[PDB]
């Protein structure tokens, strides 16, 4: 294995001057504030965990332009049902990297931002001029456990160095990166205890199945088994295509029943080193993910899938 | 300058999706009559009646609320925003899906619609419900040949083709096709659409088009990019229409024979061409390297015309 793991969580694609925050705003416990939340944000988000962003809608760009002048911490709800905007808690995402540019004459704003507390919602209020305002309480925060859990990680891919030592901070990467449905990341970010979360998983991890075709339900595409990170953030990630669509990407050392579109590409690879191709049902033909493939015959791995978390669904 | 191409295939937008559904119903609502249409959250463009609006849905709750319009009047309502940045909006129009077509990438539930406008609006209430959706409580408003063949004839100085069949016979529909397609800015768009009366629109667009001046790049002002004199239209809707690109972002695009200080990145591309028949390279100002557009270019050598460039209204302002 002969990649930096280091250059995904970099987000290159993105762009290279990207301006850097490093004051860090943490609320007190049971502390009730008013949050505001991105309209087109969809993702389950928890403490730790990255998402990047890529903004164009002239209010995106003014709200982030106000958060950048000042706290920087916008509210990412999880949704039970994002049709119907339904969230009862969410976690709070602080601005970490911020750039501006232009396209078109329509001003772009690309941005990073982390996963820093979870909240509960108290009221989902939308303003006069159609942004919406969040009033939320931000809620407080076993070696056994987590040697169990690195026990069976082990067990499905070869990864010490890579994973957190403190309870908490390995509750919330195991909740960020298991091969989990969304109602299982609503369960686990309900969740006050890192013990009860820990537990929970090692349940989880026990009962996961098998990752299907969505459009099918029944052609197997891979396993918890063939999981392999090729990040510090580990084996599941954010990252965004070309016109702001964020994805949710697994990625896997071998897939099945995948067919391939088009050529092998090197433009906007969230993988630097590494071009992508589109795969697809080798059923329905449902786009599914992207095959990545070395462009120096120097690297290893030399192949890899990146397969986005709403294309599956387990058995 | 002499064309060699069917204009009647922009308008029917096959990069979309040649596979669309269609619907014959009409709906039409009475004049002075208050009516409640849902605002879709990300349209940003000025609406007139009788232009065309094309869309790809990817939000589920966008989805969800068009589904729920096929199934009963299919309008939905456009909103003149006077500031985007702050949804500002005073005066409107209904848009009534006319095609349709679902998709799924990724798990990803997609809906591509084309809409056309159909009747405008004063807005008497915005409303955001629980769910995010907003409904707009709106009053449907009510709808001098010498003016017309005065607009026609300094059409034609513009550009030939833009003379007869090319161009509505009724004042109303002419007001309207005038509106839709004069470059200039959002400020005169919503000046047009206030108007109740198409005398007085079109005696209101007699005025603008003598104060035509150029367009210039929007970053850095200076650089003149084309000129009124330059449009020429190869799509039944007129030299000005909308399009939108892979991705669901929707442009507007002037389409012009001739422009000047535009550099190309790149090699020409035939996928989800506007035009077909025609490859796309993007194009960028000369001084401050601003993507502005794109130049199209004929893949057989018997085209006419062989070249031509769509510069989006986004990033030209006037001089
Ligand atoms: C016509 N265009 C489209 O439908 C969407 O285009 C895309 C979508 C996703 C990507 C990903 C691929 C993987 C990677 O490594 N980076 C990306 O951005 C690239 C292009
Ligand atoms: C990073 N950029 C991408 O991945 C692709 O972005 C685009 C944007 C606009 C187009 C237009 C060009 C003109 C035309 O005729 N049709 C289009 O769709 C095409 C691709
Ligand atoms: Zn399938
Ligand atoms: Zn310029």
């Amino acid at each position: 294995i002969n990649f930096d793991t280091s250059l995904p969580t970099s987000h290159t694609y993105l762009g290279a001057d990207m301006e850097e925050f490093h004051g860090r705003t943490l609320h007190d416990d049971d502390s009730i504030q008013v949050i505001p939340v991105l309209p087109q944000v969809m993702m389950i988000l928890v403490p730790g965990q990255t998402l990047p962003l890529q903004l164009f809608h002239p209010q995106e760009v003014s709200m982030v332009r106000n958060l950048i002048q000042n706290d920087r911490t916008f509210a990412v709800l999880a949704y039970s049902n994002v049709q119907e905007r339904e969230a009862e808690f969410g976690t709070t995402a602080e601005i970490y990297a911020y750039r501006e540019e232009q396209d078109f004459g329509i001003e772009i704003v690309k941005v990073k931002a982390i996963g820093r507390q979870r909240f509960k919602v108290l009221e989902l209020r939308t303003q006069s001029d159609g942004i919406q305002q969040a009033k939320v309480q931000i809620l407080p925060e076993a070696e056994t456990l987590m040697d169990r859990i690195k026990k069976q990680l082990r067990e499905w891919d070869e990864n010490d160095d890579s994973l957190p030592s403190n309870p908490i901070d390995f509750s919330y990467w195991v909740a960020a990166n298991l091969p989990i449905d969304d109602s299982l990341r609503i369960q686990l970010l309900k969740i006050d205890s890192a013990i009860q979360r820990l537990r929970c998983e090692l349940d989880i991890m026990n009962k996961c199945t098998s990752l299907c075709c969505k459009q099918c339900q029944e052609t197997e595409i891979t396993t918890k088994n063939e999981i392999f990170s090729l990040s510090r953030e580990g084996p599941m990630a954010a990252y965004v295509n070309p016109h702001g669509y964020v994805h949710e990407i697994l990625t896997v050392y071998k897939a099945c029943n995948l067919n391939l579109i088009g050529r092998p590409s090197t433009e906007h690879s969230w993988f630097p080193g590494y071009a992508w191709t589109v795969a697809q049902c080798k059923i329905c033909a449902s786009h599914i993910g992207w095959k990545f493939t070395a462009t120096k015959k120097d690297m290893s791995p030399q192949k890899f899938w990146g397969l986005t978390r709403s294309a599956l669904i387990p058995t």
